């Protein structure tokens, strides 16, 4: 099965996705992420950011207290199972990870971390 996922993020701050299924037997699992938007990083920036649902709010919250040079992201947050980079209007980004990371049934939700941007840009990842 495939193991990818290409994905946009707006200048609406809209995700073209709210559902991700990872097939159970990907041993890696590679997402695009692109920004066909027109402004620039530091007022509309995107990433693409893992954790467990319950990991969110608090992945979040802490994200956007850590600043722009730091990807808006705790240093060192555990609970970040994998993420893209921040990017702007007219940057990409790929990352690849292990789906060792995933169990079978858990609740995984992906999101923006860019200050106001999660309840616009989030959606469950899951295992299938
Ligand atoms: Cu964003």
């Amino acid at each position: 099965a495939e193991c990818s996922v290409d994905i946009q993020g707006n200048d609406q701050m809209q995700f073209n996705t709210n559902a991700i299924t990872v097939d159970k037997s990907c041993k890696q699992f590679t997402i695009n992420l692109s920004h066909p938007g027109n402004l620039p990083k530091n007022v509309m920036g995107h990433n693409w950011v893992l954790s467990t649902a319950a990991d969110m709010q608090g992945v979040v919250t802490d994200g956007m207290a850590s600043g722009l040079d730091k990807d808006y992201l705790k240093p060192d947050d555990s609970r970040v199972i994998a993420h893209t980079k921040l990017i702007g209007s007219g940057e990409k980004d790929s990352i690849t990870f292990d789906v060792s990371k995933l169990k079978e049934g858990e609740q995984y939700m992906f999101f923006c971390t860019f200050p106001g941007h999660s309840a616009l840009m989030k959606g469950t990842l899951t295992l299938k």
